[PDB]
């Protein structure tokens, strides 16, 4: 059963900016994912420093991006510390975030929509490139739940029967739209990481379909 | 809820020979996965002349490798006909195999372990590699089954809630044995493929895990 929630106002205002804007530097959707990919790595290294078994569901610290290019789909995986249910409620989408309105008015002022992680509210930017999100996550502290978004009012959240087992931490599984399928391709990510990921703490693993000939 | 099943006592014996061998060309395991795999791709493909509706689950026909070298997995997934509950039981050792017996006693008498595929019993070849097994099957008339063995006298099956949807096929997953991790290698996988798989009608996919340097 898929319990659904209401976007807050301001954030469904948000993402509806985002989805329609003919802005032409898209790919720092990318930039944004790898840095919160990197953030929640940061958080569970951070509390096994007092508590190492937290490290023992998935002892591999990563960051590793999987094209499928016949889904048109992209997924952005991370060993971090992963979501529970109520953190993937609360903190996506249900509750109005600091920075949205603030961005918004910057929006309009002329900003580069680039600055959209100084704001705190990076991780809409995936819309620019995507028409539908889901994020599935695993923390140590609970079962394995999928957040799905379609940009619309609402996003519902759903026990995970159906996607591979996560030892811990998040898959962001981006269905990219039809104007923005170069990001399925293995040069195209890995010169947008070489430009905007030169600083990551933590490999970053790109898997690769090749044909044998 | 896991079901568990009894191995037939001469399927028990074989894998017993077979686990427990000293043999040098192991190699041959994954020529019989991969003409398993093509079998497999043949019977949907035949199917589907008089009913097209049974290609539509999943479209692309093809054979996937993709080594696990952290959990020292290697899966080999195809979009077969796949397999129902009643199959996996049926079919995966309950019922007396007619080739049981004889491969054994010409496997006595000194035949080559390669002859296994011949006594149609080459399914069993991956206990050369691997000392459990996972085959996770999703076929057009049932939901998604996990059948289990570790070459003991009993195996289990269980409704698949852990690992990601197949749209329609099989995933032989194996749990290699800690002197076998040769085959998690991409080199040696292609080679193994271009000695003996010279001859499939369907793509074969090597997925590979590069680092972005
Ligand atoms: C205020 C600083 C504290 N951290 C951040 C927050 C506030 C809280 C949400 C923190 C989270 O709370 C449970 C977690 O601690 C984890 C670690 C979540 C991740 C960083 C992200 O994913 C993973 N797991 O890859 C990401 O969703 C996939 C979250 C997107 C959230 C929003 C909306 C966002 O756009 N930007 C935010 C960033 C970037 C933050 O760093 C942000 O809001
Ligand atoms: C007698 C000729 C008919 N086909 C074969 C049979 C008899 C039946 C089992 C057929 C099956 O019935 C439901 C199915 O029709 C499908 C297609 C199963 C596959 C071919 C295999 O996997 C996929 N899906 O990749 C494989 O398990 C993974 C099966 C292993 C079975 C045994 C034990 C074996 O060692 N060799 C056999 C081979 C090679 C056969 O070709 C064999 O026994
Ligand atoms: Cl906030
Ligand atoms: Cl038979």
């Amino acid at each position: 059963a898929s319990e659904t929630f209401e976007f807050q106002a301001e954030i469904t205002q948000l993402m509806s900016l985002i989805i329609n804007t003919v802005y032409s530097n898209k790919e720092i959707f990318l930039r944004e994912l790898i840095s919160n990919a990197s953030d929640a790595l940061d958080k569970i290294r951070y509390k096994s420093l007092s508590d190492p078994k937290q490290l023992e569901t998935e002892p591999d610290l990563f960051i590793r991006i999987t094209p499928k290019p016949e889904q048109k789909v992209l997924e952005i995986r991370d060993s971090g510390i992963g979501m529970t249910k109520a953190e993937l409620i609360n903190n996506l989408g249900t509750i109005a975030k600091s920075g949205t309105k603030a961005f918004m008015e910057a929006l309009s002022a002329g900003a580069d929509v680039s600055m959209i992680g100084q704001f705190g509210v990076g991780f809409y930017s995936l819309f620019l490139v995507a028409d539908r999100v889901q994020v599935i996550s695993k923390s140590n502290d609970d079962e394995q739940y999928i957040w799905e978004s379609n940009a619309g009012g609402s996003f519902t959240v759903t026990l995970d029967e159906v996607n591979e087992r996560i030892g811990r931490g998040t898959i962001l599984r981006l269905f990219l739209k039809d104007d923005q399928l170069e990001y399925l391709e293995e040069k195209r990510i890995k010169e947008v990481i070489k430009r905007h990921s030169e600083f990551v703490a933590y490999p970053i693993q790109l898997v690769v379909t090749k044909e044998v000939e």
